[PDB]
């Protein structure tokens, strides 16, 4: 198994200072913190752990307060002895989800600085679809080691203990093991990551620098007006009653209108209006959402608990929800959005002068696409044509299988195929891309984004598992969706740097789809929007035609 003889529990300063001296001379060391809560901003540091070499790790208990708990170094003294080491940028650390730990230390005024390696992101950048990227999974995969699970020392259910209640030595085995395993995994994954400058550029210059900015995004939280949300819940209660009554009176077709409307509001009320006001943190009075950094196959950040991505972008009731995200007094919400980013990326990936020109001369791409495909002057393109072209363009982004146009644009048959081929006859660059990408997906087994991030398609060569074609679709969509992700991430890191260095009255409060949202002082908006705009357009990829439309207002809906 593993127990009390492997790792040392440090209960005295002299031993702690000895360990700090060896940490000071270690090239990299593993670091971990243990707390009494998963809520980063209300969690309390219960103990910390380090590892300097495979198998040599210690646990420093600073706040186990169970009955007759053995005396331990006080939290304040342990932190002042450890503070200069922790805050030293040249002292490199390895950790598993260093986003959590950086936050825990920020609760005590400490800025973690050697955030050099996170084993969750090492794993993720190696092959995002390999499996779960959590420590216990990795230990089995890369080290064939079965780790002590948290519920093995704490329990399960309502009567699960909190870390400070666990005995010192049981706590120590778990925490020192965490430190140790993280270091071992680092040693087995880092030389592999070095093998390919693609994945190494993305881990080093995109994944890793973002760990402290996601921590800053999450701890800032978003300010929400729950009154608004309560009124909205009351109204939806009444509207669902009325809509039910409308369909009962009824027993281009009225009944298959009110039912749909019912379903839509019904869901929205529960998924947002009833839950969002119950997600306010009592210490900050804000809602702090969880950005998951190593979950999507494409490298896009996904958020949960307030999954901001699922609130209805174009819906009147969706707008209503976006009005509850409020800017504090004398500040305004600013929204910096990247315009049709995957369609601009596809313009460069397809290397097509037609698409590249539309964007270059400021044209609405859907009208230009419709003008060129249908062969009509740009000023007389009707809304039905703009809409048909839009259906081709967003289909291309999702690699959507030709009849897909006939289901989105739920009306033609091979007339849609006529549209598809006509498009390629005017925009040939789009199929040279699709042929090329499918090809390397089958040749290499993976596709790449512009910065080197890779998506492994292990079914591109599936012996005709029919929907094996989904990997070909994924083959053409991943380069576009992943380059969008990388660009957003480079923008986040570039903007956070400026905010950290110049310290203006602004804070980055959320990231959703291709948008970065901020709170900024009403008197500072004009310059802050100018710099946000310039940083997002010029400090990312300069080969893709980028456009950031910036907005501001007293709530998110006005900003958007």
């Amino acid at each position: 198994v593993i127990s009390y003889d492997n790792y040392v529990t440090i209960l005295d300063e002299e031993t702690l200072k000895a360990w700090i001296a060896k940490l000071e001379k270690a090239p990299v060391f593993a670091f971990d913190t243990e707390t009494d809560s998963l809520d980063n901003i209300s969690a309390n540091l219960v103990g910390l752990s380090f590892a300097i070499e495979p198998g040599v790790a210690a646990y420093i208990p600073v706040a186990h307060d169970y009955l007759d708990a053995p005396d331990q170094i006080s939290r304040e003294r342990a932190l002042e002895l450890l503070k200069p080491l922790l805050e030293d940028e040249k002292a490199l650390k390895v950790g598993q989800n260093l986003k959590y730990d950086r936050g825990i230390l920020a609760n005590y005024g400490i800025e973690l600085r050697g955030i050099a390696f996170d084993t969750m992101l090492e794993s993720y950048i190696l092959n995002s679809v390999a499996g779960r990227h959590d420590m216990d999974s990795l230990a089995e995969r890369w080290l064939k080691h079965k780790t002590i699970t948290f519920e093995e020392i704490a329990g399960k259910g309502k009567n699960q203990l909190t870390f400070n209640q666990i005995a010192l030595e049981e706590a120590g085995r778990y925490a020192a093991e965490d430190a140790d395993v993280t270091l071992q995994l680092h040693l087995k994954m880092w030389p592999d990551l070095q093998k390919h400058k693609g994945p190494l550029n993305v881990f080093e210059n995109i994944e890793m620098p973002l760990v402290p900015v996601l921590s800053r995004i999450e701890r800032n939280g978003v300010k929400i007006d729950p009154k608004v949300l309560h009124n909205h819940s009351e109204e939806l209660t009444l509207r669902l009653a009325e809509l039910e009554k409308k369909a009962h009176e009824i027993a281009d077709y009225p009944l298959p209108k009110v039912i749909l409307e019912y379903r839509g509001l019904a869901k929205l009320k529960s998924t947002y209006t009833d839950k969002l006001p119950l997600m306010i943190n009592p210490k900050t009075g804000r809602v702090h959402t969880s950005y998951h950094q190593a979950v999507t196959a494409t490298g896009r950040l996904s958020s949960t608990d307030p999954n901001l991505q699922n609130i209805p972008v174009r819906n009147e009731e969706g707008r209503r929800i976006r009005q509850a995200f409020i800017a504090p007094e004398d500040y305004v919400i600013v929204s910096a959005d990247y315009s049709q980013i995957e369609l601009r990326i596809m313009a460069h990936l397809s290397r097509d002068k037609g698409l590249l020109t539309a964007f270059a001369e400021g044209k609405d791409i859907h009208r230009a696409t419709a003008a060129e495909v249908f062969g009509l002057p740009l000023e007389t393109v009707t809304s039905e044509q703009r809409r048909s072209a839009k259906a081709i363009n967003f289909g291309l982004i999702y690699g959507m299988s030709a009849f897909g146009l006939a289901r989105q644009l739920n009306i033609p048959r091979k007339e849609a195929q006529k549209y598809m081929d006509l498009y390629f006859e005017r925009y040939p660059g789009v199929l040279e891309y699709m042929e090329r990408t499918r090809a390397q997906a089958k040749e290499q087994g993976y596709v790449e984004t512009l910065d080197g991030r890779r998506l492994y398609l292990p079914d591109i060569k599936s012996s005709n598992g029919a929907r094996r074609a989904a990997a070909e679709r994924a083959a053409i969509n991943a380069p576009m969706q992943g380059t969008a992700a990388d660009i957003i991430k480079r923008a986040m890191i570039a903007v956070d740097a400026w905010l950290q260095a110049e310290q203006p009255r602004v804070r980055m409060i959320m990231q959703v789809h291709d948008e970065l949202v901020f709170e900024v002082h009403k008197d500072d908006v004009d310059a802050v929007a100018k710099q946000i705009h310039q940083l997002m357009e010029n400090c990312t990829r300069l080969d893709v035609p980028l456009l950031v439309e910036v907005g501001s207002g007293e709530n998110w809906d006005q900003a958007h």
